[PDB]
């Protein structure tokens, strides 16, 4: 048996930052608790009868198959909505007719407002344009966990487009707010650095908690040296665009100036930025991140929706 | 436990005239015994190991979920099967192979016809331009009696195009056959009536009866307050289409001179001819009605195949 | 209780040269035995937690429906996959980050090659255009021996464009490699002959088993008098195209010089091939054929991940 987080029960997820550390230090566990369960073996059926239905007005098969494979190992059903028209609200009434559970996909923040505006049981956020993306956030964070022991004393680099890359802001909001982290690298090329509104909003937590916040536009030996986590992500068509890569690049080239104990995650999908040379070194985790996604989305719905 | 509808026991659903009223009556209190089930928490086992195929070549993503949700509901399964060519009867006899119910929808009476002609499983028919729709029609009979108390006695309006809604003829010869109606208010557009074919249909139901029928090109004050139905549909695209909105519309103004007890209904989508100013209005049925069609399809479906 | 084909735990199915005669014998008896316990409706509910991803990149809805119907009949839990690009190697990355199977249909030979290289669960090869089927290879083989008692001391006609029908090379291989068969009919129009390199590969087991093979353009009474299997395939587009189906088509009147215990199958979708006009004679077994697919599948599915 399993203890849901029972500040989750019933409740939407719009955001990373509804939960607190203890939150997330409990599902975090609940997720870990859950893996050792299933690669036992040992099935779970307490969604049995319980309907999701997802609603996608993106194509995103990565994190919908990942939500849709959570609900089915916890005992829970599945129905699939083809978006077609009606009004979005009129739509979620007509999946709440039938669903005890809504895992929605829509670029437009205004889009989650609407549907939380009529919803009738739970919504999943499954990622939007503003970059809320509450199970990406939070599968992130349990990567770091499983795979280094923990992510209070952490130096990350988050490296990208790091002016565009929305969910990365979230992902750093989260990181700063909830963990004791050493330090923070932020590699982007010139003119796509991290927008300064988003590092005015970390600055009380950075100051109370000693975070380092270092600014680059490539990756050195020095900072590969000194990182726990390389967090690449994927750079999305400046004149230096081609050029830009180059600074950028993971590869078994850079690796060979990293610690033993790190890991290189990656929420994919990847192009060239991340280098299949890499794809067998024991510190390549972006694979196993999604297996950590599977977890803590099961963890959540759990949470949500025991009762 | 639930007793299933006998005389459903393995019969494709093509028409709601092939009904009884006592059919009918036993198939309310069928869903409505499920819905009180459901909504308690407990579970239905009765279908598992059985399999639903859809084969929907148009899309209604409503009515399409509703049966997954309610064969899920069962215990059962659920197999999709894109319509990609070969026959519709090869087709069909693809389906047969692994399937246990089909669920058909097609614009085509015809492919009904193709499909019965050589399916050896039930086959529920999910709408077509005909005009026939089944689990719609006893849906809606649910809805009004769940919401009222009964069916026998109501005045109802029947509001929109009602020379090309062939799937209210279908309403109307239904109410008309079966149950001891009060008065059916006929409101469309001048040129839009009920067909006169669909009156002569139901004459004889209706002066056995004693059933007032009752033409009008709008609603009034009068209409409204003499109803404990108005039933809304959707009008699609006559030189006057746009003026004669206003005369169907249904809004908070509308509802001043309604009853207390009566409701609303409205077999979805919508547009503009349904205000979502009486959507927080107790008597605004239409959400409801959906729950209502999960709960009658759960009823056809453990009728059809249970054993 | 049922047990597994030992020799296919945890293995990929890539081919049907994969398998030992007795390996198929023990397919064809799990398949059968599964067979007698659904059609009985009793359940099998040995892969409850257990999921497949299809990863269908053609449409081929007659395969994949089985599969995904054969994995629900054994309690198992299906997972779509859309097919959106990034990589196949990193598709198949994902969805064995939830996946217990996967079910691939590729056109290209090199994308079985390339999700081998890196998946971590099993892999069912659904069809490509190397001609490698494997399921529908050993549901053939099972509705032969179900429809005639034996395979083994058959005539069997292969019917159809047999120099570019690539799945028809390998059930011949299959099937030469195997059984004891008496004669393959190879019946094609002019120029549409099966391959030289076809007969040459199979060379070592027609002279080893004592096969007769025969080459003609067109069906004649005595060929059908002298078959216990007539397997059509359809044509699709030589100057002669139309003018060539009258020498190949099955109907009413060339049924007239077959056995009394004989079968007609054909792996679907077909044309004109195959008279609408025999679909009703007790030796049409290309409807039940399809039904020997699910349950060879199951008899696969249940081999492959039972532990």
């Amino acid at each position: 048996t399993f203890n849901p987080v029972a500040s989750l029960k019933g409740q939407s997820v719009a955001s990373a930052a509804q939960f607190s550390r203890a939150d997330i230090d409990a599902l975090i566990q609940l997720a870990l608790d859950m893996k050792t369960h299933i690669e036992a073996g040992k099935t779970i059926d307490t969604l049995r009868g319980r309907v999701m239905t997802p609603l996608f007005f993106e194509d995103s098969s990565r994190t919908l198959s990942s939500f849709c494979a959570a609900m089915m190992r916890l005992g829970g059903s599945v129905v699939n909505f083809k978006v077609e028209g009606e009004t979005l609200q009129d739509t979620i009434r007509t999946l709440d007719s039938y669903s005890d559970v809504l895992v929605l996909r829509h670029a437009k923040e205004e889009a989650l407002e609407q549907a939380m505006s009529v919803a009738t049981h739970p919504i999943m956020n499954a990622g939007n344009g503003a970059g809320e993306h509450p199970t990406q956030a939070l599968l992130d964070i349990l990567t770091i966990h499983a795979e280094l022991g923990a992510v209070d004393g952490i130096a990350i680099a988050l490296i990208g487009d790091l002016k565009k890359g929305r969910t990365v802001h979230s992902l750093l909001k989260l990181l700063a707010h909830n963990f004791a982290l050493r330090k923070v690298y932020l590699i982007a090329p010139a003119g796509l650095e991290m927008p300064a509104e988003v590092l005015e909003h970390v600055a009380t937590d950075v100051v109370k908690r000693g975070i380092a916040i270092q600014q680059a536009s490539g990756l050195t030996p020095e900072i590969v040296a000194d990182c726990d986590v390389l967090y690449a992500t994927r750079l999305q068509k400046l004149t230096a665009f081609e050029a830009s890569k180059a600074s950028l690049l993971i590869d078994k080239a850079r690796l060979a100036h990293a610690k033993a104990k790190m890991v290189v995650m990656h929420p994919l999908p990847r192009v060239d930025e991340l280098s299949t040379d890499i794809d067998d070194d024991p510190r390549a985790a972006y694979f196993r991140q999604m297996r950590y996604g599977l977890f803590m989305r099961m963890a959540i719905l759990f949470s949500v929706l025991s009762g």
